[PDB]
């Protein structure tokens, strides 16, 4: 799989055009790599069931848009204003940085 600090792309179906995942960080605030960290993944959802996502990993860009520096609210707004499948780069947030 992707190594710690390795950038990987994943495609996830937003599932019934609505997702409702959660995040934290963004504005380079307290969280280690300043990124959006996946604060919570709902179970039974696309993110969980597809397994391209887990808590602790961080989102880099959403649909191309460099999301780093974007706020935690803007993070999810950006995940909303996607198409059917969400293309978004993650970086492993396992890395104790
Ligand atoms: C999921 C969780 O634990 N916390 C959470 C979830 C969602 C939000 N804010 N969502 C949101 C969605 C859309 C927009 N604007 C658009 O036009 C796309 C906004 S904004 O306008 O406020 O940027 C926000 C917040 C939170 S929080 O953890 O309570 O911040």
């Amino acid at each position: 799989g992707p190594k710690p600090g390795d950038i990987f792309e994943v495609e996830l179906a937003k599932n019934d055009n609505s997702l409702g995942i959660c995040v934290t960080g963004g504005v380079n605030t307290s969280v280690r790599h300043g990124g959006i960290y996946v604060k919570a993944v709902i179970p039974q959802g696309a993110a969980e069931s597809d397994g391209r996502i887990h808590k602790g990993d961080r989102v880099l860009a959403v649909n191309g848009v460099s999301l780093e520096g974007a706020t935690h609210k803007q993070a999810v707004c950006t995940l909303r204003n996607t198409g059917q499948v969400v293309h978004l780069l993650l970086e492993k947030g396992q890395s104790p940085t």
